[PDB]
């Protein structure tokens, strides 16, 4: 977690570094143990017939958090990629966290960060819709809708092109705002009914199909791997179905 023996981090955008140490400096202090990914994965690399894609794979566990899994990738000079998901023990009934940020040479073009929901009804714990609320709305220059599979994600979900400096900064602090709500509320959360647990359990199963259908993700992983390493990658190493 300290990032600081990362090959990929002192060469990717600068919105990108400092996401990574917010998101490793939230986790840092918890009752971590390490996740092992399929094949046990770290660093991995691959190329056909166009840019080479390297990917730094990092996650960890707690009681809370089933699987805390944060990527750093570069294809060829042109393309870093930063995501992130918390994958919640259902038993606890908190929220999916996750974040993907898409940068080029002119720049972050995609910044999206949610809290995701769980629940049958698709709305967030109470207690998170206090303390989201709490935080205000913010503003944005240049928003972007999310394609259809995006219905998984939350009324507060962030996606957008960050329009200068200030915006970036702004985005990066409402992600530690949310991870320190999500963190606080980690500790105040307890173990649920059964039949509750699978709701949760299916909220989870769901949002993880429905980032199986993205093809920005899909379409990198294959003009470096090809198709069936791609399927496998989306499948069992980033959404994994519980
Ligand atoms: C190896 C990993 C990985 C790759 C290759 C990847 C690529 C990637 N994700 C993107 C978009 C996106 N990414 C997401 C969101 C997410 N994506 C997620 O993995 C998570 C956890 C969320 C949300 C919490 C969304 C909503 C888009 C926009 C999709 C679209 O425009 O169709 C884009 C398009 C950027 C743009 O339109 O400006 C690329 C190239 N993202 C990655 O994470």
């Amino acid at each position: 977690l300290s990032l600081t023996n990362s090959s990929l981090m002192p060469t990717l955008n600068p919105m990108i570094q400092q996401l990574a140490l917010a998101i490793a400096a939230s986790w840092q202090s918890l009752p971590l143990k390490p996740y092992q990914l399929p094949e046990d994965l770290g660093y991995v690399e691959g190329r056909l017939e166009g840019e080479k894609l390297v990917i730094e794979n990092r996650c960890y566990q707690t009681p809370q958090f089933r699987k805390m899994h944060l990527e750093l990738a570069k294809v060829g000079k042109g393309l870093d990629i930063l995501q992130c998901v918390m994958f919640p023990e259902p038993l606890y009934g908190l929220p999916l966290f996750g974040c993907d940020i898409v940068a080029g040479p002119g720049g972050v073009s995609a910044a999206i960060a949610d809290l995701s929901p769980t629940q049958s009804d698709r709305q967030l714990p109470a207690a998170y819709q206090k303390s989201l609320a709490e935080l205000g709305q913010p503003e944005f220059e240049q928003q972007r809708e999310l394609p259809p599979w995006g219905e998984i994600f939350s009324e507060y979900c962030l996606f957008i092109r960050p329009s200068n400096v200030t915006e970036e900064e702004r985005f990066v602090q409402r992600v530690v705002d949310f991870l320190q709500i999500h963190c606080h509320q980690s500790i105040v959360a307890e173990p649920l009914s059964e039949a509750q647990t699978l709701e949760h359990r299916q909220g989870q199963i769901h949002y993880c199909q429905q980032q199986q259908k993205n093809d920005k993700t899909r379409r990198v992983l294959e003009k470096a791997f090809g198709e069936a390493w791609a399927e496998r990658y989306m499948s069992q190493v980033l959404f994994d179905v519980i």
